[PDB]
This record gives C-alpha cells, sequence and structure tokens, in this order.
C-alpha cells in the first residue's frame, strides 16, 4: 500500500537519525525542531522508542530552554547562552515538553514553559517575533499551553505577537514573508532583481500556521485571520514551486541560489498537505503541487539508508552557480521531512481501498 511504503520511509529516516545520535544535546531550536518531527512520528506510529528518545532529551535539558533565573538579564535578540530565555529559538523546546505532558501529565514538565511565557506575556513589548522562523518556534507553544491551562491570554498574545511579525515581514503584494525586516524590496533584491523570499523562512511560517490551526479552539475570535493568512501564503507558495517539485532557496529567483533544497520544500509539503487534509485549502488546486513535492522528497532528497539530503546548512556560504550539498543533512531538515511524511500517510490513508 502507498501509505505503508511511506510509514516504512518514516521508520528508516527516524531510525537513521536516532542511531547516529545516541546522545542528546541542548534544547536550542535546531535540536528542538527535530523533536517536533519525532513527536509527529510517535503520534502517527506509536513506536515506543520514539517517545523514549524525546523524553530522554527533555530530561537531559531539565524540561527547560535557556536556564537563567535572572529575569533582568533575559534577552530576545539572537543568542545561544542561558540569558536568551525570551528568544523563541529557546522556546520551541516547550512544544515537545507540552506534548510529553499531554501524554503523561506532571507539573514539572511545563513549569518552565509556563514561567517563561507567562512572564513574557506580562511585559508590554509586542516585538518578540522579529524573524520569520520564530513563528514556527513559538506560535504552537501558545496554542499548546492554551489547551493545557485554558488561560485566554495565550491566545490574545498569539495574535498580538503575530500581528507584529506580519506587519514587518508579510509582503501583501507577493503573499510571502521576508525572513526579517532587512530583506524587504526594493532596498534588497535577489541578484537578478526579484523579491528575495527565503524558502526555509516561509516553510517555517506555513508549517507554524498549520500547527496553530490544528490546536486553536474553533471559537477563537482571531481564527479567521489566521485562516485567511494561511490561505494567502499557501497560494503564493504553490505558485512558485519549481517545475522539478522543490522550492529554491530564493523562492522567486531560481538562479540566485540554484538547485534543490529540502527543508523549505518539506515544510511546504507538510503545511500544504495539512491544509488540504484539514479543510482549509482547495484539494484539487493543491494536491498536484504536493504530489510533485513529495516526488522530490522521496526520490531526490531521501537516500536509501534514511539520510535526508539537500538540506541548506546553518553555516552556508553560497554564491550564484552553486548548489546545496546533496549529502547535507541536519536535525531540523529531518524534522521537516518527518512532518511532511507523516501528513502524507494521513492523506493516503483517506483514499478508498479498492
Amino acid at each position: 500500500s502507498s501509505s505503508a511504503e511511506v510509514v516504512d520511509i518514516i521508520h528508516k529516516v527516524n531510525g537513521y537519525w536516532q542511531t547516529n545520535h545516541p546522545e542528546h544535546g541542548r534544547s536550542f531550536w535546531d535540536n528542538a525542531a527535530y523533536h517536533t518531527g519525532n513527536m509527529e512520528a510517535y503520534f502517527l506510529t506509536n513506536k515506543p522508542e520514539y517517545l523514549e528518545y524525546s523524553k530522554g532529551w527533555a530530561e537531559h535539558n531539565e524540561w527547560k530552554g535557556a536556564k537563567s533565573d535572572h529575569k533582568a538579564n533575559w534577552k530576545y535578540s539572537y543568542g545561544e547562552s542561558n540569558d536568551y530565555v525570551l528568544f523563541g529559538d529557546y522556546q520551541i523546546c516547550f512544544q515537545t515538553y507540552a506534548d510529553l505532558y499531554n501524554l503523561e501529565p506532571d507539573t514539572h514538565k511545563i513549569a518552565r514553559a509556563r514561567e517563561v511565557m507567562e512572564y513574557q506575556m506580562s511585559t508590554p513589548n509586542n516585538d518578540y517575533w522579529w524573524w520569520a522562523d520564530g513563528l514556527y518556534m513559538v506560535m504552537p507553544v501558545m496554542t499548546k499551553l492554551y489547551n493545557i491551562t485554558k488561560n485566554p491570554l495565550y491566545l490574545e498574545k498569539l495574535h498580538e505577537y503575530l500581528a507584529y511579525a506580519d506587519s514587518i515581514m508579510y509582503d501583501e503584494e507577493a503573499g510571502l514573508y521576508y525572513r526579517d525586516g532587512k530583506y524587504v524590496y526594493p532596498k534588497h533584491k535577489s541578484v537578478n532583481g526579484k523579491k528575495d523570499f527565503w524558502a526555509r523562512g516561509d516553510g517555517w511560517v506555513l508549517a507554524g500556521l498549520a500547527k496553530v490551526l490544528k490546536d486553536l479552539p474553533e471559537t477563537d475570535k482571531y481564527r479567521q485571520e489566521y485562516i485567511d493568512r494561511f490561505r494567502t501564503l499557501a497560494k503564493s507558495v504553490a505558485a512558485c514551486q519549481q517545475p522539478e517539485g522543490y522550492w529554491t532557496r530564493s523562492m522567486l529567483d531560481a538562479q540566485h541560489a540554484p538547485g534543490p533544497e529540502t527543508s523549505g520544500t518539506a515544510f511546504f509539503t507538510y503545511g500544504l498537505q495539512w491544509g488540504v487534509n484539514n479543510g482549509f485549502l482547495d484539494s484539487a488546486h493543491y494536491q498536484p503541487v504536493v504530489e510533485k513535492a513529495w516526488k522530490y522528497l522521496s526520490t531526490v532528497a531521501l537516500q536509501p539508508d534514511g539520510k535526508i539530503g539537500y538540506v541548506q546548512p546553518i553555516g552556508e556560504k553560497a554564491i550564484p552557480g552553486q548548489v546545496v550539498d546533496a549529502n547535507s543533512t541536519s536535525n531540523f531538515g529531518v524534522g521537516a521531512f518527518l512532518l511532511a511524511a507523516c501528513e502524507r500517510v494521513r492523506y493516503l490513508e483517506s483514499l478508498i481501498q479498492h
């Protein structure tokens, strides 16, 4: 069966990753993004080893992101040190902590998540989500913690923080997000004069919006705004897919940074399939796009031992003419791939069995 083949891929991929990473590292975004994918695979397949792997990581990180208790030193610009408690890259771990709590509730699992987010929400600042990726990192924290606490402030602040991000990064004409406020046209252009939208950036946003819509109460007063943006972003994403099924690093300018890239493509394949499967996106319009994307992921990105290649690396240096390393993988790329694959299983299992 088509669905069973994709389940087998999920186990090959996730097994490869876990085999090659027996030791856990820090709670920061790249590891945390992998865990969002591992949790998805656990929800789909119930394989006990997957749950154990995320529990081990959470325990290793003491159910915390950045560790500082000195609130006056807490920062939300980029940093990797323990003062960066309010930086969303140190909050995506809370998504996994909340998931683990939901399976086996224990106060300590979400204590830090609640302490940090509730302090953040008490501050006047509206500008916590100042880069596109932050939307994936933190929006689902707000919805997951709402569903646990039933504290409406989480949903009010989800709106306030996203409204800020949208105001700076969303291009209404193009229907896509800039990676941050420095990349806006016309001051910045791609090397061939196009608007420059980073594929992984928009991937984070589309996938993040899918996760918000998954868990947000159907009655939430801001839900229609999120749906509306999800639909606009999806349409623009679909429109700039390459003929080969992937999205290039600069979504609207294939020559700027040529050739395949996996992480953006995988996040889009998740978000678009999720939106079709959950009644927000037009099936007939989007399914062909998803099919071309999955074809790329399964044939070109995926290696037969389970390695996920063509992932744009964090440290990349690149100029026009140069492609991504076929053998480039990462934690967050595997996470994105797992999201896409899991959602594909859900789609395939919906189809009539003849």
